[PDB]
């Protein structure tokens, strides 16, 4: 099912504890703390960031795992269906407008496109993110070449390269293998 879960999930503050129901970032009416609401980790004012390598330090933005809906959420439902699909996760495409409950406690009720289960598209696409995460389902193993270059860069800070003689597939095979020892998905996320 899965569905059903989602559609009963409620969000806490990971530093406070308070609960909240109620954009990526969330601001916590509690303790002022402000955070990702996918992956629970810190958003930072312009210029708070503590990282050192941080290249975006005047922004307003917190720092992701790849697994995290704010990445995700970028990806078609096609996509996010195949990830699923691989690692023999089942997920609706019909239901069993928008019947989503949110707190304003009514329904989304906007339009439900063909394919979309009985759902909007954004919310179709949490749907799905869901689940990934709660299966912990690693995307980075469908990303083609360049992403992987780019999450290498993003997450081990290094720019890689084909060693020499190195076909693109057994590049591709190296840049994940390191990426998935390496770089953990979400530590945060709520998994099944
Ligand atoms: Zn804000
Ligand atoms: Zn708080
Ligand atoms: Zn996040
Ligand atoms: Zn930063
Ligand atoms: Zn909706």
């Amino acid at each position: 099912q899965g569905l059903a879960m989602y559609l009963q999930e409620g969000i806490d503050c990971p530093k406070c504890k308070f609960s909240y129901a109620l954009c990526m970032h969330f601001h916590c009416t509690q303790c002022r703390h402000q955070f990702c609401s996918g992956c629970y980790n810190a958003f930072y004012a312009k210029n708070k960031c503590p990282e050192p390598n941080c290249r975006v330090k005047k922004s307003l933005h917190g720092h992701h795992p790849r697994d995290c809906l704010f990445y995700l959420r970028d990806w078609t439902a096609l996509r996010l269906q195949k990830l699923l699909q691989d690692n023999n996760v089942m997920f609706n495409t019909e239901p069993p407008g928008c019947r989503v409950i949110e707190q304003k406690d009514e329904a989304c009720g906007k339009e439900t496109p063909a394919g979309y289960a009985g759902l909007c598209q954004a919310h179709y696409k949490e749907y799905l993110v869901s689940l990934i995460n709660a299966h912990s389902l690693d995307p980075a193993t469908l990303y083609e070449v360049e992403e992987l270059e780019t999450a290498t860069e993003r997450y081990l800070h290094v720019r890689p390269q084909p060693l020499a003689g190195e076909d693109p597939p057994a590049y591709q095979a190296r840049l994940l293998q390191k990426l998935t020892e390496e770089v953990p998905l979400g530590q945060s996320i709520p998994r099944r």
